[PDB]
Protein backbone atom coordinates (compact mmCIF):
# COMPACT_ATOMS: atom_id res chain seq x y z
CA UNK A 1 0.00 0.00 0.00
CA UNK A 2 1.61 3.59 -1.26
CA UNK A 3 2.23 5.61 2.08
CA UNK A 4 3.98 8.36 0.47
CA UNK A 5 1.96 11.55 -0.23
CA UNK A 6 2.93 15.31 -0.79
CA UNK A 7 2.57 17.10 2.37
CA UNK A 8 0.53 20.77 2.22
CA UNK A 9 -0.08 20.01 -2.41
CA UNK A 10 -1.18 22.71 -3.69
CA UNK A 11 -3.03 20.71 -6.68
CA UNK A 12 -3.79 24.61 -9.34
CA UNK A 13 0.38 25.07 -9.14
CA UNK A 14 0.60 21.05 -11.11
CA UNK A 15 -1.23 22.38 -13.87
CA UNK A 16 -0.04 22.21 -17.92
CA UNK A 17 2.70 20.15 -19.68
CA UNK A 18 4.16 17.02 -18.44
CA UNK A 19 6.52 13.88 -19.99
CA UNK A 20 6.15 10.38 -18.48
CA UNK A 21 9.97 9.66 -18.48
CA UNK A 22 9.50 6.42 -16.19
CA UNK A 23 6.74 4.04 -14.95
CA UNK A 24 7.01 1.22 -12.85
CA UNK A 25 4.29 -0.85 -11.86
CA UNK A 26 3.07 -4.20 -9.27
CA UNK A 27 2.82 -6.77 -12.42
CA UNK A 28 5.11 -7.43 -15.36
CA UNK A 29 1.60 -7.45 -17.77
CA UNK A 30 0.63 -3.81 -16.96
CA UNK A 31 3.71 -2.33 -18.84
CA UNK A 32 5.10 -5.55 -20.79
CA UNK A 33 3.22 -4.22 -24.43
CA UNK A 34 2.63 -1.27 -26.10
CA UNK A 35 -1.13 -1.52 -25.14
CA UNK A 36 -0.38 -2.71 -21.53
CA UNK A 37 -3.12 -1.28 -19.28
CA UNK A 38 -0.68 0.88 -17.44
CA UNK A 39 1.28 2.13 -20.36
CA UNK A 40 -0.42 5.49 -20.73
CA UNK A 41 1.71 8.59 -21.32
CA UNK A 42 0.57 12.03 -19.61
CA UNK A 43 0.74 15.36 -21.80
CA UNK A 44 -0.95 17.33 -19.66
CA UNK A 45 -2.70 17.72 -16.29
CA UNK A 46 -5.63 20.15 -15.78
CA UNK A 47 -6.70 20.99 -12.10
CA UNK A 48 -10.13 21.85 -12.21
CA UNK A 49 -11.17 25.27 -10.07
CA UNK A 50 -13.23 22.62 -7.81
CA UNK A 51 -10.04 21.38 -7.19
CA UNK A 52 -10.42 17.77 -9.25
CA UNK A 53 -7.36 16.99 -11.18
CA UNK A 54 -7.71 16.00 -15.25
CA UNK A 55 -5.65 14.00 -17.02
CA UNK A 56 -4.78 14.08 -21.25
CA UNK A 57 -3.11 10.93 -21.80
CA UNK A 58 -1.81 9.21 -24.61
CA UNK A 59 -2.54 5.23 -25.09
CA UNK A 60 -2.10 2.50 -27.27
CA UNK A 61 -5.11 0.58 -28.93
CA UNK A 62 -6.23 -0.72 -31.83
CA UNK A 63 -2.08 -0.14 -33.34
CA UNK A 64 -2.52 3.41 -33.09
CA UNK A 65 -2.09 6.06 -30.45
CA UNK A 66 -5.67 7.35 -29.03
CA UNK A 67 -6.01 10.63 -26.77
CA UNK A 68 -7.69 9.62 -23.31
CA UNK A 69 -8.88 12.27 -20.72
CA UNK A 70 -9.74 10.90 -17.24
CA UNK A 71 -11.03 13.12 -14.38
CA UNK A 72 -9.68 11.85 -11.03
CA UNK A 73 -12.05 13.51 -8.17
CA UNK A 74 -11.16 14.96 -4.96
CA UNK A 75 -11.10 13.49 -1.72
CA UNK A 76 -10.83 15.07 1.52
CA UNK A 77 -6.78 14.46 1.91
CA UNK A 78 -5.34 16.78 -0.96
CA UNK A 79 -2.76 14.18 -2.39
CA UNK A 80 -5.39 11.60 -2.70
CA UNK A 81 -8.52 11.90 -6.31
CA UNK A 82 -10.89 8.63 -6.93
CA UNK A 83 -11.31 7.36 -10.40
CA UNK A 84 -15.01 7.08 -11.36
CA UNK A 85 -14.96 3.41 -12.89
CA UNK A 86 -15.72 0.09 -12.97
CA UNK A 87 -13.52 -0.46 -9.73
CA UNK A 88 -12.15 1.69 -6.96
CA UNK A 89 -9.01 3.25 -8.45
CA UNK A 90 -6.95 5.92 -6.25
CA UNK A 91 -4.47 8.10 -7.34
CA UNK A 92 -1.83 9.50 -5.13
CA UNK A 93 0.19 12.65 -5.61
CA UNK A 94 3.49 11.02 -3.73
CA UNK A 95 6.06 14.29 -4.36
CA UNK A 96 6.59 17.29 -7.01
CA UNK A 97 8.21 20.59 -6.64
CA UNK A 98 6.07 22.14 -9.69
CA UNK A 99 8.44 23.25 -11.61
CA UNK A 100 10.44 20.35 -12.55
CA UNK A 101 9.02 17.00 -11.52
CA UNK A 102 5.91 15.10 -10.01
CA UNK A 103 5.87 11.69 -8.44
CA UNK A 104 2.44 9.63 -9.07
CA UNK A 105 0.68 6.67 -8.03
CA UNK A 106 -2.57 4.54 -8.88
CA UNK A 107 -3.49 1.50 -7.30
CA UNK A 108 -6.53 -0.45 -7.19
CA UNK A 109 -8.34 -2.67 -3.76
CA UNK A 110 -7.56 -6.03 -4.94
CA UNK A 111 -3.21 -5.20 -5.16
CA UNK A 112 -2.33 -3.35 -8.29
CA UNK A 113 0.12 -0.43 -8.60
CA UNK A 114 1.44 1.80 -11.26
CA UNK A 115 3.87 5.03 -10.78
CA UNK A 116 5.47 7.51 -12.91
CA UNK A 117 8.11 9.93 -12.71
CA UNK A 118 6.72 13.08 -14.87
CA UNK A 119 8.62 16.12 -15.55
CA UNK A 120 8.01 19.41 -17.01
CA UNK A 121 10.74 18.89 -20.63
CA UNK A 122 11.83 16.22 -22.83
CA UNK A 123 15.29 15.74 -20.30
CA UNK A 124 16.56 12.82 -18.29
CA UNK A 125 16.13 14.10 -14.80
CA UNK A 126 18.89 12.13 -12.66
CA UNK A 127 17.55 13.66 -9.40
CA UNK A 128 14.15 13.32 -10.38
CA UNK A 129 14.37 9.41 -10.88
CA UNK A 130 16.86 9.12 -7.90
CA UNK A 131 13.42 10.12 -6.37
CA UNK A 132 11.08 8.22 -7.96
CA UNK A 133 13.25 5.33 -7.13
CA UNK A 134 13.65 6.04 -3.40
CA UNK A 135 9.61 5.81 -3.44
CA UNK A 136 9.51 2.76 -4.78
CA UNK A 137 11.92 1.06 -2.54
CA UNK A 138 8.73 1.07 -0.13
CA UNK A 139 6.32 -0.71 -3.26
CA UNK A 140 6.18 -4.36 -4.62
CA UNK A 141 7.57 -3.15 -8.48
CA UNK A 142 8.46 -5.75 -10.82
CA UNK A 143 8.85 -3.85 -13.83
CA UNK A 144 10.21 -0.06 -14.64
CA UNK A 145 11.09 1.52 -17.73
CA UNK A 146 12.09 4.89 -18.85
CA UNK A 147 12.32 6.90 -21.86
CA UNK A 148 14.77 8.94 -23.89
CA UNK A 149 14.69 12.30 -25.23
CA UNK A 150 13.62 11.46 -28.92
CA UNK A 151 11.09 8.98 -27.93
CA UNK A 152 9.80 11.87 -25.15
CA UNK A 153 8.74 13.46 -27.90
CA UNK A 154 6.77 11.48 -30.04
CA UNK A 155 3.69 10.65 -30.22
CA UNK A 156 3.20 7.24 -27.60
CA UNK A 157 6.69 7.30 -27.33
CA UNK A 158 7.57 5.09 -30.47
CA UNK B 1 30.06 -0.79 -23.23
CA UNK B 2 30.27 -3.12 -20.37
CA UNK B 3 33.43 -2.59 -18.69
CA UNK B 4 32.70 -5.01 -15.53
CA UNK B 5 34.17 -8.68 -14.97
CA UNK B 6 34.69 -11.23 -12.50
CA UNK B 7 38.51 -10.86 -12.08
CA UNK B 8 40.09 -14.87 -11.37
CA UNK B 9 36.34 -16.34 -12.96
CA UNK B 10 36.52 -20.14 -12.31
CA UNK B 11 34.15 -21.21 -15.06
CA UNK B 12 33.57 -24.98 -13.82
CA UNK B 13 32.21 -23.75 -10.53
CA UNK B 14 29.16 -21.72 -12.32
CA UNK B 15 28.09 -25.23 -13.24
CA UNK B 16 24.40 -26.36 -12.53
CA UNK B 17 21.08 -24.73 -11.40
CA UNK B 18 20.25 -20.61 -11.87
CA UNK B 19 17.25 -18.78 -11.89
CA UNK B 20 16.70 -15.90 -14.02
CA UNK B 21 15.53 -13.62 -10.87
CA UNK B 22 16.07 -10.25 -12.54
CA UNK B 23 16.64 -8.85 -16.14
CA UNK B 24 17.50 -5.44 -17.77
CA UNK B 25 18.10 -4.08 -21.70
CA UNK B 26 19.03 -1.04 -23.07
CA UNK B 27 16.15 -0.95 -25.17
CA UNK B 28 12.19 -1.54 -23.98
CA UNK B 29 11.41 -3.73 -27.31
CA UNK B 30 14.31 -5.95 -25.80
CA UNK B 31 12.54 -7.03 -22.72
CA UNK B 32 8.38 -5.63 -22.95
CA UNK B 33 6.81 -8.77 -24.79
CA UNK B 34 6.72 -12.43 -23.67
CA UNK B 35 8.08 -13.55 -26.66
CA UNK B 36 10.75 -10.58 -27.08
CA UNK B 37 14.30 -11.24 -28.14
CA UNK B 38 15.97 -11.10 -24.64
CA UNK B 39 13.35 -12.53 -22.42
CA UNK B 40 15.58 -15.59 -21.99
CA UNK B 41 14.84 -18.03 -18.76
CA UNK B 42 18.25 -19.82 -17.60
CA UNK B 43 17.87 -23.20 -16.18
CA UNK B 44 21.79 -24.55 -16.69
CA UNK B 45 24.98 -23.61 -17.09
CA UNK B 46 26.71 -26.10 -18.01
CA UNK B 47 30.54 -25.38 -18.71
CA UNK B 48 32.75 -27.82 -21.00
CA UNK B 49 35.59 -29.55 -20.38
CA UNK B 50 37.52 -26.96 -22.72
CA UNK B 51 36.05 -23.98 -20.81
CA UNK B 52 33.04 -23.42 -22.98
CA UNK B 53 29.88 -22.13 -21.25
CA UNK B 54 26.48 -24.43 -22.70
CA UNK B 55 23.35 -22.30 -21.39
CA UNK B 56 20.05 -24.17 -21.27
CA UNK B 57 17.49 -21.58 -21.65
CA UNK B 58 13.52 -21.08 -21.77
CA UNK B 59 12.06 -19.04 -24.23
CA UNK B 60 8.20 -18.04 -25.31
CA UNK B 61 7.30 -18.54 -28.91
CA UNK B 62 4.79 -19.71 -31.01
CA UNK B 63 2.41 -19.32 -27.70
CA UNK B 64 4.33 -21.73 -26.24
CA UNK B 65 7.69 -22.28 -23.84
CA UNK B 66 10.64 -23.89 -25.41
CA UNK B 67 14.05 -25.89 -24.81
CA UNK B 68 16.56 -23.44 -26.35
CA UNK B 69 20.57 -24.11 -25.96
CA UNK B 70 23.28 -21.99 -26.73
CA UNK B 71 27.12 -22.90 -27.09
CA UNK B 72 29.19 -19.45 -25.61
CA UNK B 73 33.29 -19.99 -26.87
CA UNK B 74 35.71 -19.17 -24.68
CA UNK B 75 38.11 -15.93 -25.15
CA UNK B 76 42.15 -15.19 -24.48
CA UNK B 77 39.85 -13.41 -21.10
CA UNK B 78 38.23 -15.95 -18.61
CA UNK B 79 35.02 -13.82 -17.68
CA UNK B 80 34.10 -13.21 -22.27
CA UNK B 81 32.69 -15.35 -24.26
CA UNK B 82 31.57 -15.10 -27.80
CA UNK B 83 28.32 -16.58 -29.06
CA UNK B 84 28.35 -18.07 -32.90
CA UNK B 85 25.48 -16.39 -34.68
CA UNK B 86 24.47 -14.08 -37.53
CA UNK B 87 25.76 -11.40 -35.46
CA UNK B 88 29.02 -10.66 -32.78
CA UNK B 89 27.44 -11.41 -29.60
CA UNK B 90 29.83 -11.61 -26.10
CA UNK B 91 28.65 -13.24 -23.13
CA UNK B 92 30.37 -11.18 -20.07
CA UNK B 93 30.24 -12.79 -16.40
CA UNK B 94 29.75 -9.72 -13.75
CA UNK B 95 30.20 -11.12 -10.59
CA UNK B 96 29.70 -14.27 -8.86
CA UNK B 97 30.12 -15.89 -5.34
CA UNK B 98 29.52 -19.71 -6.81
CA UNK B 99 26.76 -20.79 -4.33
CA UNK B 100 23.62 -17.51 -4.35
CA UNK B 101 24.24 -15.48 -7.64
CA UNK B 102 25.91 -14.49 -11.02
CA UNK B 103 25.24 -11.35 -13.01
CA UNK B 104 26.09 -11.64 -16.85
CA UNK B 105 25.42 -9.15 -19.95
CA UNK B 106 24.75 -10.18 -23.24
CA UNK B 107 25.66 -7.30 -25.72
CA UNK B 108 25.83 -6.79 -29.57
CA UNK B 109 28.75 -4.18 -31.46
CA UNK B 110 26.08 -1.84 -33.08
CA UNK B 111 24.64 -1.11 -29.12
CA UNK B 112 22.15 -2.97 -27.62
CA UNK B 113 22.52 -4.57 -23.96
CA UNK B 114 20.53 -7.22 -21.36
CA UNK B 115 21.93 -8.03 -18.32
CA UNK B 116 20.88 -10.89 -15.76
CA UNK B 117 20.61 -11.47 -12.05
CA UNK B 118 20.90 -15.06 -11.50
CA UNK B 119 20.57 -17.08 -8.31
CA UNK B 120 20.47 -20.78 -7.14
CA UNK B 121 17.49 -20.74 -5.60
CA UNK B 122 13.84 -19.63 -6.32
CA UNK B 123 13.82 -16.54 -3.50
CA UNK B 124 14.21 -12.74 -3.82
CA UNK B 125 17.63 -12.45 -2.72
CA UNK B 126 18.00 -8.38 -2.32
CA UNK B 127 21.79 -8.49 -1.91
CA UNK B 128 22.06 -9.82 -4.90
CA UNK B 129 19.51 -7.71 -6.26
CA UNK B 130 21.72 -4.77 -4.70
CA UNK B 131 24.57 -5.68 -6.62
CA UNK B 132 22.80 -6.14 -10.22
CA UNK B 133 21.38 -2.73 -9.65
CA UNK B 134 25.11 -1.42 -8.57
CA UNK B 135 26.02 -3.08 -11.86
CA UNK B 136 23.37 -1.47 -13.88
CA UNK B 137 24.34 2.40 -12.75
CA UNK B 138 27.06 2.17 -14.92
CA UNK B 139 24.82 0.90 -18.71
CA UNK B 140 22.05 2.69 -20.19
CA UNK B 141 19.60 0.42 -19.13
CA UNK B 142 15.65 1.36 -20.03
CA UNK B 143 13.50 -1.40 -18.96
CA UNK B 144 14.11 -3.86 -15.82
CA UNK B 145 11.61 -7.01 -14.66
CA UNK B 146 11.75 -9.33 -11.62
CA UNK B 147 10.22 -12.21 -10.84
CA UNK B 148 8.49 -13.76 -8.01
CA UNK B 149 8.82 -17.08 -6.16
CA UNK B 150 5.88 -18.61 -7.76
CA UNK B 151 6.85 -17.19 -11.09
CA UNK B 152 10.42 -18.74 -10.68
CA UNK B 153 9.47 -21.68 -10.13
CA UNK B 154 7.04 -21.73 -13.18
CA UNK B 155 8.40 -22.73 -17.15
CA UNK B 156 8.52 -19.57 -19.21
CA UNK B 157 8.20 -17.72 -15.41
CA UNK B 158 4.23 -17.71 -15.96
Amino acid sequence: SVTQTMKGLDIQKVAGTWYSLAMAASDISLLDAQSAPARVYVEELKPTPEGDLEFLLQKWENGECAQKKIIAEKTKIPAVFKIDALNENKVLVLDTDYKKYLLFCWENSAQSLACQCLVRTPEVDDEALEKFDKALKALPMHIRLSFNPTQLEEQCHI
